[PDB]
């Protein structure tokens, strides 16, 4: 019953643990330059953080159960930028994403049960017990495949304001995977 | 000419002569934390960066040429968080609208255009920029719709967001987004 | 079990079986104009009418074995008038999922639970859930005089399938029909 | 000028109501797979102007500008007249809509006009034509059969039956069945 957080924007120096519940396999967020990363929720026992790790060989430390240390690390758009080897030590429905009020980030598993072409994007739309949602897949994530019916597991999914409707876009560091 | 510093982490120096900057602006009321934006320049390339401590900005004055180190690049931008590198040594473009629609790719938006509609939207304000080569939308929500502005006026923006949607293409704002009337 | 009929003019006794009939409305409340809407078949397929004469659905009542003549078509469905225009004688719907599937502006009708209301510009948006998905119900002009909140079953009968560049949406044309079900 | 737009209204309409031929389009496919062909033609009375759907080919000969001409038999329906056809016609001795003003409306019409275009791109099944204009801009879906019209950024599209529709942000003009598109220029 933890508490969502915001880790304050700039550097933070200073050893920080925390405990890391759960990870997505490492998959390249810029394929043109061959950089990769992966994604990571770590928590104390108030309150949860998501960091964004950019180091490659970084992903051991991350084991669901770990308590480790974070030091040196970078919090900008309300997340942790975990960026090298160094500094890492070792020891929501859907309804309420329209009644919401600011752009936040968004992870979670939705079905889905349409899709369609999009001006350069993907749009689909994501079905749930509490409504419904558009979700627009720009840049690099079109090359997930993904169909009606399917289950998604969105992460780094930025909610996004808008006249018509609030939708959940994909931006730079964002990551899609299908469900069973 | 524009560049994308690598993300991740720039450690040793850099140095570059400061273009411009923009007024010193608070981007969170509720912690109360205030930054500005600056263009800097190398000699064939030219950069943009967010400074998060407000009394390195005033370092951060057309002409001086200084050092950047210890900064980080992120989402297009360079991060800085400290008297850090921001050092003293002895002491021209923008972008249409078209070519915003003809991009494929989700970018960051500075620049001076002319309102010339508005109106309210679900929790924010659009407003459409009239321009010599098209029209474009743009999604205010959050703080910045404490700008006062209207039809006939002359926004500029910066640090907005180029955003990816069907159907058409429009200027969100971000956190770190400032707005500014001119004339 | 499904048609469309040629556009122009369309004499001569055309032979056809009531399936279902709406009960005589107003369209346009101001001009106080009066239609309703009926599905008839031959037994193969089945047709989509409007009819605009008043005194006319005493005859097409479910199961009355009627012969259209001096029909017109337009629009993807036929227009009777006047009331010489009807002689006496003696199933396939279509889910949501199937409605973003097409790749042709339909019309629509069907019942389905609203989900969602909110106001838009000069309409009421209404959402509508379904087994096989969720779609957007776009109301303007008279028609929004129609009470609906959510959770009510709406029947939508005449209704647009319409074009959008990021997804196809439900909405009301002149001779559109709303109701409230239960 | 002067004569003012109007709608008539929707049934059968027996006995000669005679107008002036004001304007009119070329003769053109609606249908090409189907082999259906129309045209559009507006006609005015002394105060009034009507918009008016040929269904007979036979008939461009007749709506000829200037010719005054009388209108027996037709057929009203979503505000314009429908000649369906060639007995409906016998002969007789003998304004425009900017962009914002769309905005303004309250109720969807039926549009036609010229307007300059800026952005192009390719939707869920259709074409968004962005359209500039001096008093601002708007969207123009295009579905359906039209998409086989060839336009990009830069040209003028003479438009021409486009339905001014209803959606929740802002309004667009789509394409229904009896429309029509044409480059300029």
């Amino acid at each position: 019953l933890l508490k969502e957080s915001f880790e304050g924007d700039g550097y933070h120096k200073g050893p920080k643990q925390v405990v890391a519940l759960k990870a997505t396999k490492l998959f390249t967020y810029d394929s043109i330059k061959s950089k990769k990363m992966f994604h990571a929720t770590v928590a104390t026992d108030t309150e949860f953080f998501r960091v964004m790790v950019f180091e490659e060989n970084l992903e051991k430390k991350f084991i669901p159960g770990n308590t480790i240390a974070l030091s040196d690390y970078f919090g900008m758009y309300g997340s942790l930028a975990i960026h090298e080897y160094s500094s890492v030590s070792e020891v929501l429905k859907i309804c309420d994403l329209h009644l919401q009020t600011e752009e936040r980030l968004v992870d979670g598993e939705f079905k889905v049960y349409r899709k369609s072409s999009g001006n350069n994007c993907i749009c689909y739309g994501i079905w749930d017990d509490t409504g419904a949602m558009k979700v627009v897949v720009s840049g690099q994530l079109t090359s997930v495949n993904c169909e009606i019916g399917n289950t998604i597991r969105l992460v780094c999914f930025e909610l996004t304001s808008n006249a018509d409707e609030w939708f959940l876009r994909a931006t730079r560091y964002s990551y899609m995977e299908v469900i069973m």
